[PDB]
DNA sequence: CCCCCGGGG
DNA sequence: CCCCGGGGG
């Protein structure tokens, strides 16, 4: 629904005023949009306690879930902030995917400091990062062998259609025990758990979006996300070799590179 | 040219 | 799962 503060952002992001015909524009525009979105809704302790209630369902419904994920009640929470994250420097993978924060004090003067990540798609699932097979492995703390290898070939071919059934179930046997550290590290960048370190994502947050129009929000904690990931990936066709991700190619440059959906 | 944000069939 | 595109640094 367009509530008063989303028409107010869909107004600020001039998103009518572009044709239905303007698909990358449009999609920057949303994805910077809804970043504001969840900003302004924890603006200060003002708009968290006003968003909560229900005069504004929605803006309710996506804080309910946010502090849901983060364990927190409301009432413990004293004060709020949130930003837009730019850090101005890469890491070991590249940039930090640290879209925002959200920074929570609590009652006895402590606080928590958030990492988001905030996405928005039409679909189930979307882009979460593209690698290189090298440093992929040196992520998720694979070394040189066999698996490196299959992996490198996926890389190559774009793809696993020119694998054999037999390298298909190859790879997903011996990437089974590194399963989580693999999705952990493909969208926090970093394969054991973390918390409140702004280089790496606390909560995932995804703005169900379609022809335009918010739809629903779900924002998940990164190890329900793993779970999530991980079930989905243990099912007889067993998605991403197990990982529960999407693999596929980067059409983005010439090198041969790595891209995963989640 | 490369990376990040996306999607169709 | 396989095949790709827009925008900006």
């Amino acid at each position: 629904m367009r509530t008063e503060l989303l028409s107010k952002l869909y107004d600020d992001f001039g998103i009518d005023q572009l044709p239905h015909t303007q698909h990358g524009v449009t999609s920057d525009r949303l994805g910077k949009l809804y970043e504001k979105y969840i900003l302004d809704i924890f603006k200060d302790i003002e708009s968290l306690k006003k968003y909560n209630t229900n005069a504004f369902p929605q803006e309710k419904d996506i804080s309910s879930k946010l502090l849901k994920a983060l364990n927190l009640d409301l009432d413990n929470i004293i004060d709020v902030s949130s930003s837009d994250t730019d850090l101005g420097r890469t890491i070991a993978g590249g940039s930090p995917k640290t879209d925002a924060t959200i920074r929570f004090t609590f009652h006895n003067q402590s606080s928590r400091l958030v990492p988001l990540n905030i996405k928005h798609s039409s679909k189930k699932k979307v882009s979460i990062a593209e690698y290189d097979v090298e440093t992929i492995c040196t992520g998720v703390g694979i070394s040189d062998g066999e698996l490196k290898e299959l992996i490198r070939k996926h890389q190559n071919d774009q793809s696993a259609k020119l694998f054999t059934p037999v390298q298909k179930q190859r790879l997903t046997e011996l990437l089974e025990p590194y399963r989580e550290r693999f999705i952990r590290w493909c969208v926090t960048l970093r394969a054991e758990k973390s918390e409140g370190n702004i280089l790496h994502p606390d909560l995932l947050i995804r703005f169900q979006v379609i022809d335009r129009e918010y739809v629903d929000v779900t924002i998940k904690n990164i190890d329900d996300y793993v779970s999530d990931r991980i079930a989905e990936g243990s099912k007889a066709r067993k998605p991403g070799f197990g990982t529960g991700l999407n693999w596929t190619y980067a059409s983005g440059s010439k090198a041969k590179k790595m891209q995963f959906k989640g």
